């Protein structure tokens, strides 16, 4: 990364890989990713990616969503013909973006250049977004099957609820009505009535205090 | 983190996780918090949170915590019409404060300006306010149900009050209350009627000296 | 390596001896490779092949290949006769290169040179190129006898397809058709009739998804 | 801690965490708080202490005696009335000096003037005749029980002996008595015989390299 | 070691101390030494080889070496009489650069003069050569009787191979000489004549891709 | 230690109090600790000793020890009466060596001085002649009791003939000796033989070579 230029730590590689083979595409994974990947260049991004081993559906995935986004990022910045000024940089295309057409002292040129061409956070925004594509399709549960059991306890059923809302495919507006509607609808019959006497002004903390009991 | 901006390190994101795995919310959980944030800035406090998988009851409850607190930040800071001036910052919202309508570098240049805009540390608070609310709703005992056994020794029985005292939801002239009136009122009946002796004056060390033999 | 001249980290040397004992000539090996040898000197290349122990065939193959690049370069780069001038460094030769008849002070002398003469990326080219052929060659599985199971789910089909496909030992456009091809034609019946009527425009997410129920 | 202000590191707070978990309160575990302590800020300190989980009793102790200290200080401590000038700092207070009054500027401020006011280092002072307290209290011998075996080693007797003594409630003085009455005194017939033909004047190693035959 | 002095890591002292203890004198063990001694002082050499624990013939064979080196520099390098001058140091002797009749700070000295007298590498030259004749004398087999089995897998035939040569006692000519003679005709009598019918202008890639099926 | 003072590393410490526990006071753990304590202040140089928890008639020994070190220094350095004039230091003391009557600034003012008072080297000196009092004292075997078995080969001999002549209370010129003498001399019969063949001149290696087979 670029804290001046700095090779990519063994032991950011090794929590990366770890992380991988761990939890595979839990929610939790990506802004694990981000957070080992800051300011990185995408020398350093592409490291992190081809260090994984298996999961090669996934990563070929990722590749077609960085592949799509270079070409809408070409379509928006068309590159003009000419001889490159002295101390200029060239414009990048979506490849040199990636990593595959750029080397790694055109990638330090463009992120520390005035006013700076964040290369490295551009390709980690496609990067994010194809990890968000592989969460959301692996996701083994839909929102609407989230059911409280007769038994469980209020806090169990929570838990489950938003996990599965955190990998849902959908916006917070419509994650706001999944809450407002599904969760207390989807409670077991005691717990379930005693919410509905709270009402929709109800604070997550009052609703699991009250279904505590 | 800002000692300069630096990133986050792999070894103090995977003590903050391991910790919340190993010990879900105990009370000790929430100065390791805050001993490995410091220096934060919002989007390395998000880091942290947004790693936990699992207990998405908590950070759910959380996320509305902060959400009250960056609501309470934007009556009492109405943003005022107008250009930001060269040179300065505009006036940060709640949402900016919270990581989630800032960028890196405006929070970069909020906590590193002449005077400083501290929104790392406001963050940090608005989050330790809410993780102290999951501590004290997800702990198992009131401090009314500690009593001591009748071959308890003392030491355990303390050892266990304290604990209970630590994570209940009371001020210190409260917690001194609980001190005074019922250690000693729960000892068993031997241990009771020797601190009795000793009197109200009576320091720990005095007291657990007292009921060792 | 060179960030000045800086001695090669012993987490950095264990963590290369480790995945070399783990997964011995995995395609993924090679980018973890490249990334624990980032600025790497010759004389720090030849400190990770030589710590080594087992694997000596593929060493042995290694050294050949390295010796082929380094004649090849020899070739190409006829050494001119005569006196170094002061403040100037000699044509390194292919020896040179691959740190066998140069000093650790040479080495350090042409990578911080203006311009530079980057030694260590040219003998990290060859070093890879022969790792290539040892990955490849001990590959055990043909891309051509990748086909789905009866009664197995797509995403484990396609993550043998794509391992496998990381292994072969062809260019992109060969690739591409390997993927074109193949990967439709030797899916099970099922799933070969429900990708066919897609069409050969379908991206792997929506093959993906069809193949799920 | 101070070396400019930085941040107490993962690995110190673990270190930490573990030799407490470990050792409970063996007298070896104050040179380590001490060790792991260096430069610390009072907001350190407190960082240390409250990542303890368990052993409430004793921190609880604790806290009464840095209580004790800090009323003392403001005691031989007058607070002068007036208003602060310009570049200098307010004097600290008991509470300032145990970090729950001040702020981690102030500390900052205090450590780093000319002259210093060492506020870490005063409240260090303090934990660590706590952690005496501690120590003593859960000890669980006292050295006049400490007698040699009939078929003990001299060297296991004497390890006993000294780790005891480690432990006990007095000056050095008193320790040297105690080696020069009880040592000679509780070892066994045999041992006891031999030694007491050196005399007074002998050394540790004598006494020892004596008795091991 | 010296980057300015700088004290032997904790971190290589363990690596060293644990490559002894896990793999012995495998001939890895030996770039491994180089590696974990980069600049090192004559100092950090010999706490490198004192820390080792068990092994002492070979320890002290290694000591006999290093003495009989340092008998040879003085015999080439008589140091000549006179009172040394200011800013200038003293000729080295054998055991100067053994560590053995020289401080730290004469070591330092050396090290950083212009030019230099590199001490550190002259010592580091001596221990690779004790080590070397260590590392041959515990070989357990000689590359003559290094066959392949009628059943087994050529490259299992050319790991064996090639681990006993790099053992060998022998230059890089006698190497190829081994190689071109020994490999084909001790090869199992099928990848024998196979081998035989590439012929001598063959590489290894090509030999081990001829008897794999 | 001081490389400007810094406090002594976790690490550092835990490798020291690993190895006091893992091998006791085998001799390797000597030049292990005056690795660990390179540059080591007084107080570190106690911190090390100190945070050894057990052994603690060894650690009473080594008091010892430096108690006769610290007085015969005091014999030789008598203090010269005086009011110690601007930028200058009092002379130490033998307690001022060892750390107990010396403040931390102090032992930075003695070792930063020009020219310096090496307090962390002296004091090291006498710590380091203790420990080879206890590691000569816990030695269980006698070099003369070192004898070949009948059929033991003979590196198994030499490997132990020399890890208890390491241990020995004895001069290099003694050493000398027994190997001259005692090493051949308690050889088996069949090698003892073979060796006096060789003669009085004959290497370690030529020895060992020879009762190879
Ligand atoms: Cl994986
Ligand atoms: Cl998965
Ligand atoms: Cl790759
Ligand atoms: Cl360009
Ligand atoms: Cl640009
Ligand atoms: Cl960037
Ligand atoms: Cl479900
Ligand atoms: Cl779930
Ligand atoms: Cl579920
Ligand atoms: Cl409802
Ligand atoms: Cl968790
Ligand atoms: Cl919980
Ligand atoms: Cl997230
Ligand atoms: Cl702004
Ligand atoms: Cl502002
Ligand atoms: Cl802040
Ligand atoms: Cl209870
Ligand atoms: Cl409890
Ligand atoms: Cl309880
Ligand atoms: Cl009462
Ligand atoms: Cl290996
Ligand atoms: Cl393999
Ligand atoms: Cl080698
Ligand atoms: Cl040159
Ligand atoms: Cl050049
Ligand atoms: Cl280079
Ligand atoms: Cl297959
Ligand atoms: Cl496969
Ligand atoms: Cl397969
Ligand atoms: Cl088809
Ligand atoms: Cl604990
Ligand atoms: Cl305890
Ligand atoms: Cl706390
Ligand atoms: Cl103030
Ligand atoms: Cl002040
Ligand atoms: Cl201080
Ligand atoms: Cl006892
Ligand atoms: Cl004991
Ligand atoms: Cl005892
Ligand atoms: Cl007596
Ligand atoms: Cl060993
Ligand atoms: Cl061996
Ligand atoms: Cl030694
Ligand atoms: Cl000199
Ligand atoms: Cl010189
Ligand atoms: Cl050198
Ligand atoms: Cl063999
Ligand atoms: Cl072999
Ligand atoms: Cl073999
Ligand atoms: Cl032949
Ligand atoms: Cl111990
Ligand atoms: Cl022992
Ligand atoms: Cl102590
Ligand atoms: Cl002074
Ligand atoms: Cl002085
Ligand atoms: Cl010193
Ligand atoms: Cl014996
Ligand atoms: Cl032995
Ligand atoms: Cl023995
Ligand atoms: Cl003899």
């Amino acid at each position: 990364p670029i804290v001046v230029h700095q090779a990519i730590s063994p032991r950011t590689l090794n929590a990366w890989v770890k992380v991988v083979e761990e939890k595979a595409f839990s929610p939790e994974v990506i802004p694990m990713f981000s957070a080992l990947s800051e300011g990185a260049t995408p020398q350093d991004l592409n490291t992190m990616l081809n260090t994984v081993g298996g999961h090669q559906a996934a990563m070929q995935m990722l590749k077609e969503t960085i592949n799509e986004e270079a070409a809408e990022w070409d379509r928006l910045h068309p590159v003009h013909a000419g001889p490159i000024a002295p101390g200029q940089m060239r414009e990048p295309r979506g490849s040199d973006i990636a990593g595959t057409t750029s080397t790694l002292q055109e990638q330090i040129g463009w992120m520390t250049h005035n006013p700076p061409a964040p290369v490295g956070e551009i390709y980690k925004r496609w990067i994010i977004l194809g990890l968000n594509k592989i969460v959301r399709m692996y996701s083994p549960t839909s929102i609407l099957d989230i059911r409280q059991g007769p038994k469980e306890p209020f806090r169990d059923y929570v838990d489950r609820f938003y996990k599965t809302l955190r990998a849902e495919q959908a916006s917070q507006e419509v994650k706001n009505w999944m809450t407002e509607t599904l969760l207390v609808q989807n409670a077991n019959p005691d717990c379930k009535t005693i919410l509905k006497a709270l009402g929709p002004g109800a604070t997550l903390e009052e609703m699991m205090t009250a279904c505590q009991g």
